[PDB]
């Protein structure tokens, strides 16, 4: 009961409720799968930091899949940007791409390679953040500057040291749920 009792002390209030109606979409009980649960709403909120660093970005993650579609379905028209086969994360309208955000657990290579190997797409951007700090991106471009990417890695390796401190690391790493 420990995962989620930090869930809800770390996270505001409205990133929780996304991540709880994230879980009830996929079945999922938030107080069992409690190391997805953080997860959800750790990539939650790096996408909204994330979008919030630049109006540059466009948000397509913590939207229902009925808003989501229809915003990247108006990117597309407007745009002629390809549509994505898959839902991604922010929309970026200065270099005019789509971007998908990864948040892992494990070495940023090994994530980068599942998830370009999944959308199978060379236009839509991947970046890749780690808890240790790392990151990796399509063609190295990493889209922010450096500060902005610096207060992402902060919160994640902060995100994982309460963790540590509450003796949850362990479990939430050498868990893939997630991802
Ligand atoms: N939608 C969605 C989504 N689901 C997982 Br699991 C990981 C992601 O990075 C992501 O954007
Ligand atoms: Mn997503
Ligand atoms: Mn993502």
């Amino acid at each position: 009961s420990a995962m989620e009792d930090f869930v809800r002390q770390c996270f505001n209030p409205m990133i929780v409720e996304l991540a709880e109606k994230a879980m009830k979409e996929y079945g999922e009980d938030p107080k069992i799968e409690t190391n997805k649960f953080a997860a959800i709403c750790t990539h939650l909120e790096v996408c909204f930091m994330y979008s919030d660093f630049g109006h540059r970005f466009e948000i397509i993650e913590g939207r229902d899949r009925i808003m989501a579609w229809t915003v990247v379905n108006s990117i597309c028209n407007t745009t002629g940007v390809e549509k994505p086969k898959f839902l991604p994360d922010l929309y970026d309208y200065k270099e005019n791409r789509f971007i998908e955000i990864g948040v892992t657990r494990r070495e940023v290579h090994i994530y980068y390679l599942e998830k370009a190997n999944k959308i199978k797409s060379e236009k839509t951007h991947i970046h890749i953040f780690s808890f240790t700090g790392e990151e990796m991106a399509t063609k190295a471009d990493y889209t922010l500057d450096e500060e902005s990417r610096a207060r992402i890695k902060t919160r994640l390796f902060t995100i994982r040291q309460e963790m540590a401190s509450r003796s949850l690391w362990d479990s939430f790493r050498q868990s893939e749920r997630g991802e």
